[PDB]
């Protein structure tokens, strides 16, 4: 994963060590045979020694000690709320000051510095370049001349920091030149400053989607987003870069619709008609360039491609007045035209009500528009400002203002090949946006000016409620049992939790809980009106109900409340 650390007995503050290979607590001091870290396969290396902690089974014997890491012992250990659990779940106790393994064992261990448990924190992989190993990460550890390595070796063999990549270095000899994060862009990254951003060319590399985005998390980065044509003339005449590679493009992580990793807008577009926003293979819910072509195709997300990371560089009110009929919404005056016709002619409309089309800046604005303006016919589509001239793509307002949300529906936005204007318009529940003919006689909206929450506390703004996340994770109920009262809170929830978490591993925290285990789950203080579970959920009876990114952002899936920590979400001013 990451970072050494000290395993501290619950009972007694004590730092557990081994001497001539077998347990026993001692007195934490500051040096280095008190350190672990984790390594693959769910063992804990002790550093000074280089040997795995490790549980010989074999017959009854149950006995705990040091192993060689490449042993056939049992040297796997999760975690159980505190306790520390190998085979069979024996967990590892203290006896006299004295390693043991024994079942239903009380013993609590904690990591010394911080209190959480041992695996709070999640196994960090770390990719390659170049090497002979096309991008595959490194396998800690590795042995090498008697040395069992357990991070990236600095050596006068290898251009930078370097590892192994499987499980027998001496023999298959496939490494890689370790991909760690960084602070300047230099020699593992590329000025450039007209778009204000360093880039990496992971060339010779071949990774899933998944992957890919975890590679350049874990840089600090990001997968590509192009948001321009000027980005994506650059990247079709760059030389010696894979003519196809991963882009932050992508249909997996969104609630729907496509969307770039990174959260930059989606209103630059350049789709390959042969495979395009809706895919031809059903499921394809990722995105590469051809940078030959210059086009962008939906794929499968499982397909070992190269990739580019991307990462930027730093520098150095309460009510307005409308005309009636009007609906009053931060400083703006929205007004809903029900005589369907054109994009062009609806536009000049909105200019003959001294007004434009609507831009749409924020769910709070999507929100209101939904469930205000009209409420009725979901089902026809209504015209927004959004709207194309050029290609490749380029959406954009009519009125000017930037292009800060593109809230796309599924397979959205669906460009047409060769074939401008395209118009944006927006129907179904939730106000999504799709594509559209600028002939459609729809509906529209026009849009005219009219006339506590300290940043600091935390607070987030979303029309009226303010909302904040905790940045510790904890065990239910600890700072606010939330409620999530309707579709759109949820969407903006997913919003908040996919801007957090970059990781996509947190779990945040709901207010529903099941209190007696008899299968109602309810608001932990309102009816539970709008449900969001997760696939096979809820799962089982008395549990507490929390929310992740990723494949299912925000779905509910119920979780242990005696042991199960998240992030709290939490709100006020109703």
């Amino acid at each position: 994963a990451n970072d050494p650390f000290t395993i501290v007995h619950g009972n007694t503050g004590k730092c557990i060590k081994p001497v001539y290979g077998w347990i026993v607590a001692d007195d934490c001091d500051e040096t280095e045979d008190k350190l672990w870290k984790w390594v693959s396969q769910h063992r804990l290396f002790h550093l000074h020694s280089q040997k795995c902690l490790g549980l010989d089974i074999t017959k009854s014997v149950n006995e705990l000690r040091m192993f060689s890491c490449d042993s056939s012992a049992m040297l796997w250990w999760k975690c159980e709320h505190h306790s520390l659990y190998g085979a069979a779940r024996y967990r590892l106790a203290l006896k006299d000051g004295h390693g043991t393994a024994i079942s239903n064992a009380s013993d609590v261990w904690k990591k010394g510095g911080s209190e959480e448990s041992l695996c709070d924190q999640p196994y960090h992989e770390i990719y390659t370049r170049d090497g002979n190993s096309y991008g595959r990460p490194c396998e800690f550890p590795f042995l090498i001349d008697g040395t069992w390595h357990h991070d990236c070796i600095l050596d006068e063999d290898h251009s930078g920091p370097w590892c192994a990549t499987t499980l027998n270095y001496e023999y298959d000899r496939k490494w890689g030149i370790c991909l760690k994060p960084e602070n300047g862009c230099e020699d593992n990254w590329e000025k450039n400053e007209q778009f204000g951003s360093c880039y990496q060319f992971n060339t010779q590399t071949a990774l899933s989607w998944k992957e890919a985005y975890v590679s350049c998390q874990n840089q600090g980065a990001d997968l590509l987003s192009i948001n321009s044509a000027a980005e994506l003339t650059y990247l079709k005449e760059k030389e010696g870069i894979a003519k196809i590679f991963w882009i932050g493009l992508n249909q997996l992580y969104s609630a729907r619709g496509w969307e770039w990793s990174d959260h930059k807008p989606l209103n630059f577009l350049n789709w390959d008609p042969d495979r395009p926003s809706a895919p031809t293979i059903g499921g394809s819910s990722c995105a590469r360039m051809d940078a030959e072509s210059g086009l962008w195709q939906s794929f499968s997300c499982e397909a070992q491609l190269p990739y580019v990371c991307r990462k930027p560089l730093n520098n150095t009110y309460s009510d307005t007045r409308c005309d009636a009929g009007w609906l009053p919404n931060n400083g703006f005056c929205y007004l809903l035209v029900n005589e369907s016709n054109s994009w062009d002619k609806a536009h000049a409309k909105c200019k003959a009500f001294s007004s434009d089309l609507i831009s749409i800046h924020s769910l709070a604005d999507v929100e209101v528009v939904v469930t205000k303006l009209h409420n009725e016919d979901i089902k026809e589509e209504v015209w927004i400002g959004l709207k194309n001239i050029n290609i490749p793509t380029l959406f954009q307002w009519s009125d000017g203002t930037e292009v800060t949300l593109t809230y796309w529906d599924e397979n959205e936005p669906n460009v047409p090949y060769n074939k401008t204007p395209n118009c944006v318009s927006y129907l179904g529940e939730l106000g999504q946006w799709k594509v559209q003919s600028c002939e459609e006689k729809l509906k529209y909206v026009c849009k005219r000016k009219g006339e506590m929450c300290p940043p600091d506390e935390g607070w987030k703004r979303h029309g009226e409620t303010c909302y904040k996340i905790y940045e510790d994770e904890v065990p239910f109920g600890t700072n606010c049992n939330l409620t999530i009262t309707s579709r759109f809170e949820q969407e903006y929830l997913n919003d908040l939790m996919k801007k957090y978490d970059k990781s996509l591993r947190k779990y945040f925290w709901t207010g529903l809980r099941d209190v007696d285990s008899c299968g109602e789950y309810n608001w932990a203080t309102r009816a539970v009106t709008f449900s969001n579970w997760n696939f096979l959920e809820p799962a089982s009876p008395g549990g507490c109900v929390a929310m992740s990114t990723g494949k299912s952002v925000g779905k509910w899936e119920v979780k242990d409340c005696r042991s199960f920590k998240a992030l709290s979400i939490c709100k006020k001013m109703s």
